[PDB]
Order: C-alpha cells, then sequence, then structure tokens
C-alpha cells in the first residue's frame, strides 16, 4: 500500500463513498473513528475494536503527551504497539484540547503554555514532533478552535493565525523524512460560522496543500440547524478529490446529514462516554438501559443489530450491570455502541453505492425519531 | 452426564485429582473457582472467563436476593441465561455474607432477619430456595460461619446450630424434586479451630449425608499456619470419597497447602479484587504493577503464562491503565490473575498424576517466595 491514496468510488449528490489506503491499512468512507484518547478505546480491547468494523480510531495529541508521555511512547516502541493496536491511528494535535481541559493557559503566536489537569507547551512544531513520537498515521495541523460564539473580528484574528500555524505545521511534517514519507497531514480549515471567513480558511490550506482536510471548529455548542447550515457553504470550499473530516461530530443524525454535505471522516466520544453512563444506541432512537422499564425486558439492546453483545445479552441483564456499577456493563455498552455506529457508516457506504442515499436517510430519520 | 459424580483418578499423600461430572459440565480436581458475586465475574466476560480454563463459577446468595432479586432471575430464566454462562455454578447460601456486610442483623434458631447494605430474611428453607430460583448446580447449605477467634464454649453452640441447619437444608433440597434431581447439595463442617467439635460436625454431616463437604469457618483471620494446623485434623474426618471445598481461599501459596492437606475445591475473590487493585501474580511472586519501575518495562506480566494478555501487551502499558484508572486495566489485570490461577490448579492436578505433586510444591514455594 501508498503512503496515502484517496479514491471515489461512487458519489450521490454532494456524498461520497470510497477507500483511504495507507501503509497500516484501508480505511473505508464514510468512516467513523473511535475515539482512544490515553491508548485506550475506554472499556475495549483492541480486538474488540476491530471486530466491530472499525478501520481507524484516534488518539489525542494532549492527553498522551500528559500521560505517559510522548518521549516514553517511542521509547517503548510507538502507540501502535504499546495499545496493541496495528492498524491507522489519527491523532488531534492538542490544539482543542488543551483550551477545554487546562486549568491556566498562555496563548501567544508562538503557541500555548499550559498547567496540566505541572507546566508544559505546544506549538506547531511541538505538536508534530509529538504526533511523530506516537507513530500517528494520520496527524492533525496544530489550530485554534475558536470558541463559540465569536464576532467577526475574533474569528477573523483567529483564523489567521490558525493558518498560519497550518503553514508551519507543514513545514515541521516535511521537515522529518520518516514522519512525511510515512504519515499523512491533514490541514483543519476555522473561520466560526462566516462565509467569508471559512472562504479564506479553505483557501490558504489550499495553497499550502495537505493529505486531507478538516472542518473545525464546529461541534462547540452551534446546535445542529447552525452546524449543517455552515457545511452547506464550507464543504464544497475544500478541495473535492480530498477527504473531508468533520472533527467531534456526533449524535448518529448528525454524521446522515454531515455525510448529505459532503463530509467522508467522523470521530466523537459520544458512543463510547454515554456508553458507559447507561445509553444505548437503537434504529428506533437511544434508549437509557438505567430506566425501570427494561429490568424484566428480555430483548437485545437493538432488535436488527448484529454485534456480539445483541446476540447474547438481555437488556435485562445489562440494565442490571449498569445499575450495579459492574465495569461489565460499561463493556458491553460501549461495543453494542460502536457495533451501532459502524453498521451506521457500513449502510451510508452501502446506499451511496447503490444511490439510495437520499432515500436512506429519509427512512434513517423517520424511524429514529418517531 | 449424571446429577452427580466425583471420580478420583490419582493420589499422592493427601492429595487427590480427579472430576466431578454433572449435568452441565465436568469439573477437573483440584478446581478454582473464579468469583461472580452480582451475576458477573468482575471485568470479564464469561467467554474470557472459560477461555482462561474455569470449569465452574462461583455465585451469592446474600447479593443476588438483594440485587437483581431471586425471582426476578427465575422470571428471566435463570442465572445461567441471565449472565450467559453455561457451565456449573455454586452459589453460596449467605450464611457468611450476611454477617459480613449487613449493617443490622437479627440472629435466631429460625435464621437471620437483616438490613440490606430495605429488611431481609434469611434461613436454611429460604436460602435453599433462592438457591434453587437462581438454577445453582452446587447448593450450599445454610450455616453459621463462627467468628475468630472463639471460644470453645461459643464455637460448640454456633457448630451446633449450623449441624440442625444442615439438615433443614437437606430436607428443603429433597422436599423440591426439580431441584433434587438437577443439582447437588453440599454440606458445611464448622467448629472454629477446635478438633472435637471439628469431629462432631463432620459426624453429623456424614449422618445427614451430602454430595461434597466443605471446610468452613476458615479464612477469617487465623493466618496460615492456623489454618493449615486445622486442616491437618479436619480434612481426614470427612468423607474420603466426597470432594472437600475450602471456603473462601486463597493466595497460591494456601491453595498448594491445602491440596497437600486433602483439598479438592476453592474459591476466593483475591485475583479478581486484587487485579482490579493492580496486584498481578507470577510465579516469582505478586508484583504491583502501579510501581514505577514497571513504567519502561516492556515483558509480560509473567514471563511464563500463557495467557492472552501476556501474549499480547506490556508491563509498562497495564501500569500506564491501572495508574489513569482505565477499565481496559482491570480486565486484563483480572484476566491474566485468573488465567494464572487456573495454570496453577492445572500445575497441581498434573503433578498429582504423575506422583511428583511433593516436588511441585517446593519447587513452587521456593520460586514463589525468594
Ligand atoms: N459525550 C460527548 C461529547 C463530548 C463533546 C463533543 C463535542 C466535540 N466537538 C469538537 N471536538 C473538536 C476537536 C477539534 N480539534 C481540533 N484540533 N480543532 C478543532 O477545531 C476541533 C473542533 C472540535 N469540536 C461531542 C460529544
Ligand atoms: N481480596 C480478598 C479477600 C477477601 C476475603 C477473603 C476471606 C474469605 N474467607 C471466607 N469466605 C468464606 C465463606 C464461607 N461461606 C459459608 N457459607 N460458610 C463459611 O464458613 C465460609 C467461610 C469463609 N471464609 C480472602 C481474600
Ligand atoms: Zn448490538
Ligand atoms: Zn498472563
Amino acid at each position: 500500500r501508498p503512503r496515502f491514496s484517496f479514491s471515489i468510488a461512487a458519489r450521490e449528490g454532494k456524498a461520497r463513498t470510497g477507500t483511504i489506503e495507507m501503509k497500516r491499512g484501508v480505511i473505508r468512507t464514510p468512516a467513523f473513528m473511535p475515539v482512544g484518547t490515553a491508548a485506550t478505546v475506554k472499556a475495549l480491547k483492541p480486538e474488540t475494536v476491530r471486530a466491530t468494523g472499525a478501520d481507524i480510531i484516534l488518539g489525542n495529541t494532549y492527553h498522551l503527551m500528559l500521560r505517559p508521555g510522548a518521549e516514553r511512547i517511542a521509547k517503548l516502541g510507538g502507540l501502535h504497539s504499546f495499545m496493541g493496536w496495528d492498524r491507522p491511528i489519527l491523532t488531534d494535535s492538542g490544539g482543542y484540547q488543551v483550551m477545554s481541559l487546562s486549568s491556566l493557559t498562555k496563548q501567544s503566536e508562538e503557541g500555548v503554555t499550559f498547567k496540566s489537569h505541572s507546566r508544559h507547551m505546544l506549538s506547531p512544531e511541538r505538536s508534530i514532533e509529538i504526533q511523530h513520537l506516537l507513530g500517528s498515521d494520520i496527524v492533525m495541523a496544530f489550530d485554534e478552535c475558536t470558541p463559540y460564539p465569536a464576532t467577526p473580528s475574533r474569528a477573523a484574528s483567529s483564523m489567521e493565525r490558525s493558518m498560519r500555524w497550518a503553514k508551519r505545521s507543514r513545514d515541521a511534517f516535511d521537515s522529518r523524512k520518516e514522519q512525511a514519507e510515512n504519515a499523512a497531514l491533514f490541514g483543519i480549515q476555522q473561520g466560526s460560522v462566516f462565509e467569508n471567513l471559512r472562504q479564506q480558511s479553505a483557501d490558504a490550506l489550499a495553497e499550502i496543500g495537505f493529505d486531507g482536510y478538516a472542518v473545525g471548529g464546529l461541534a462547540v455548542g452551534e446546535g445542529q440547524d447552525e452546524m449543517f447550515r455552515v457545511l452547506d457553504f464550507s464543504v464544497p470550499m475544500l478541495p473535492d478529490d480530498k477527504p473531508h473530516y468533520l472533527m467531534g461530530v456526533g449524535k448518529p443524525d448528525d454524521i446522515v446529514g454531515a455525510v448529505e454535505r459532503g463530509i467522508d471522516m467522523f470521530d466523537c466520544v459520544l458512543p463510547t462516554r454515554s456508553g458507559r453512563n447507561g445509553q444505548a444506541f437503537t434504529w428506533d432512537g437511544p434508549i437509557n438501559i438505567r430506566n425501570a422499564r427494561f429490568s424484566e425486558d428480555l430483548k437485545p439492546l437493538d432488535s436488527e443489530c448484529h454485534c456480539a453483545v445483541c446476540q447474547k445479552w438481555s437488556r435485562a441483564y445489562i440494565h442490571h450491570l449498569i445499575r450495579a456499577g459492574e465495569i461489565l456493563g460499561a463493556m458491553l455498552m460501549t461495543e453494542h455502541n460502536i457495533a451501532f455506529y459502524q453498521q451506521l457508516m457500513q449502510k451510508i457506504r452501502d446506499s451511496i453505492s447503490e444511490g439510495r442515499f437520499s432515500q436512506f436517510a429519509q427512512d434513517f430519520r423517520a424511524r429514529y425519531f418517531a
């Protein structure tokens, strides 16, 4: 396999389905990436993550640089060997998590200094270096996720800094031969909810040139209607022949609508985190397994789901486990939710391939929201 | 397979190896039973428990009657179907856990009333009924685990009550046709550390007649030297042709010494509980994976262990997981510890079969305590 090759096999409107080939494996698109922040997808062995259908997982520069440390992971042979996942890994660059999680931050043109949630530093150069030490397959540019809401002036100033940082990220990545030859680099579009700024950002990223393009600065409290409005004009600004990655999204309906708008890749902690909290995804909408109505329900979590959890255990048993705070409850809920998300992605890919995605989207929504 | 058949295939001194055949499966002896108190062996799928080599697991009358409830489990098809373990299950009778865990208790000749850790009741009749509702394969008599230390007079009075309760347990079990035809009933010897009381208890249980005999009232703070001293005279008092079950034991060295003294079956929360707390068993003694010395150690938990955890992940990774409070850390530590215990039991069985168990015991101790 090549370092990186994205091929589009079928289209319907703005939606695309195809594959990304990389040295460590093939990624089917549209793709959902389970999140493995601290070098583990919470409550799942990597073999289980793979069994659900995942082609690629996400790790985080911010969390891993703090614990166990990037240099340490490199000394131990890299993130893949460390956690036992041999397929592609995309790492976020730290630009979002530092501002989300750190107690104290100092921002400047150089980067961000911060206190661990110990004093630490991130910059385009250090972020790309950390992602190299981790051995990430898809490296994200170091950016600034503009808070929402933002005034046009603040959004512009923020976006402009991110574009300068995108160039620095590109140069740092290219300066490291082993990284440039074996990994891919994605740029991140900013500009808040403003069409002109989104266009300027897209133009700047395309001029620099990346292997893929993320839509950053969304899923930050704006709500679905607004997110979709921004995607409507923002995605067509990106190069058509490269993957489009919507960061931090989202609920099943968010994913369907984003694919309708040209998005190829997604990550979100929702299925894992909410699974541990008792929320199970089903084709008839989410349920909370803690609810007393499930205490004697012998049906599986979802009536059609093909996952190992739905083949073997009842709602009643999983209800008991989650109520009792049992680890197996977190394990079973998480495996089902991740499997559900992968089944959603498979149905999306298949329907686009067959030219019936618009109908799938309509049927999906009618049933999910009934 | 029959309801119950215990066959001894080989002996060495007081040690025996053989099999218990039951309707739901064969149990190789000496046997270790992983503990699954709340209808789950904590942090393991039942398929994983089986993969480690376990032939039988333990459940608890006390915990299950409180949550999710015995009648509820019966309505849902029984404990086996509920948790997804189709092999034999032994259930403790509640006699020990009620006094260990309940906030308030009222003891009488009838049984024990107690407050949930809601007011509840246990008696020989209700305990046997609960174990029936659960669908237990090996049912334990309802007894009283005498506190340690005990005066001879208090130990005698306690033991005498337990023997009356053993007869009531026998009669309750026999009165229920489906239970009597499909399950087995074990009696529990009491008498504290006193040879004469242990003899009286053994005589009383043998007169009633049971499918197996447990040594109760130990692992209650007496320490290994004293436990071994009591086993020295207590085990030979039990019928030779039935299994001997030491309740709540124990560390690897406790198990080896107890087998040398004629014990065939064991249960203990140590490998699961201490696994979650970071203690890993190895042939060179226990280690605490939290220790900083393991942060960059690429070796598996144990150098010889054949488990899936030792095949794939390093000490360094598991150290990181346990330090971070990650669920996968609990999962991996638990699977390894249970697998280690099963490998210990296999080495014990094999060495007895080959007439080299005494040598195995010596070699085991020299290395484990080096
Ligand atoms: N449970 C749950 C749950 C918790 C949080 C979220 C929102 C995630 N939103 C989000 N992640 C992002 C990551 C990002 N990373 C970078 N480097 N840049 C972004 O603009 C960016 C934007 C994001 N927006 C969604 C679901
Ligand atoms: N980690 C850990 C850990 C926690 C506790 C223990 C001690 C367990 N000892 C023990 N369990 C028992 C259960 C028992 N059940 C019944 N029905 N009767 C007993 O005499 C009896 C005696 C026991 N002794 C051992 C390890
Ligand atoms: Zn499922
Ligand atoms: Zn192991």
